[PDB]
């Protein structure tokens, strides 16, 4: 229900995701 958290989450989520 947030909005600006979803970006930090998707930022950290995709972070380790695309990380080598």
């Amino acid at each position: 229900i947030x909005g600006p958290v979803l970006g930090l989450v998707g930022s950290a989520l995709g972070g380790l995701l695309k990380k080598i």
